[PDB]
């Protein structure tokens, strides 16, 4: 099997290795990328994976550990890829929420495909063809999203937790800023003040919760005000692995942003 660390890395691998081997996500639905640690049975899945896909040690900390035993032909480490490295952003030490960069996704699909062809050479036929389709969906989605999000350029909003840099920069969104960075921090207390003042001084159209964290803090700093409220799910927790899953992720996310920000 192809064992992906996070669900949207699954979405990608599931497209490339469709019909060739199954894909498996380690980080379960509704857990957060910051704050997991590998089950014994999750390490089994890694030890006997055909191919392992993850970002890199600055992101999925919890699995740097087990990935040192795995050799280079049996894994794809997306933060240290040829075409990705050059376009890593800074953390306002780089932002690693890469799985939302279509350019990076592309580069990842490529590298996955390469390694699978190597390991499973009698499936080259299908693999080559799965990839072609991916590149096509992905391209055609990047177009539709672009259009959907284009009218939200300018509209300022706030997000819980800083995950969306890559996506936001690429489609030209206009975030006023984030509540946290690591969302195991609260954050309080001045942070929450600076947001409040910004929201009541008109200035912001939407504020965005997340499903893997209590919206609790976001209602508040908003109640009373003319700010609308929504949610963003950066792990597409409610999307099934499949060919068209990663293109669905981006569309969903676009719709999440837009469903609140439209006007």
């Amino acid at each position: 099997a192809v064992v992906a660390s996070l669900k949207p890395l699954g979405f990608i691998a599931s497209a490339i290795a469709d019909g060739v081997t199954d894909t498996q996500v380690l980080l379960p639905d509704g857990a957060s990328e910051h704050d997991y640690s590998l089950r014994p049975s999750d390490v089994k899945r890694l030890q006997g994976a055909d191919l392992v896909v993850w970002i890199g040690p600055e992101m999925e900390a919890f699995m740097e550990k087990s990935v040192k035993n795995i050799p280079d032909g049996k894994q794809v480490t997306i933060a240290q890829l040829a075409d990705v490295k050059p376009l890593l952003m800074k953390g306002a030490d780089y932002n690693m929420h890469l799985w939302l960069s279509p350019e990076i996704a592309r580069a990842s699909a490529v590298a996955i495909h390469e390694k699978l062809v190597e390991l499973m050479p009698q499936s080259r036929a299908k693999l080559d063809a799965n990839l072609k389709d991916f590149e096509a969906q992905l391209a055609a989605t990047d177009k539709q999203v672009g259009n959907e999000l284009a009218p939200l350029k300018g509209k300022g909003y706030f997000v819980f937790h800083d995950a969306y840099g890559y996506y936001e920069k690429h489609y030209g969104l206009t975030p006023l800023g984030h509540f946290t960075v690591n969302p195991e921090i609260q954050p309080g207390a001045q942070r929450l003040h600076e947001i409040r003042t910004q929201l009541v001084e008109q200035k912001a159209t939407c504020v965005f919760a997340e499903p893997q964290f209590r919206p609790a803090v976001v209602e508040a700093v908003a109640r009373g005000t003319s700010v609308r409220m929504g949610t963003l799910d950066p792990l597409g927790t409610n999307i099934k692995l499949g060919k068209t899953s990663y293109s669905a992720f981006l569309n969903q996310l676009a719709n999440q942003y837009a469903s609140c920000l439209k006007g």
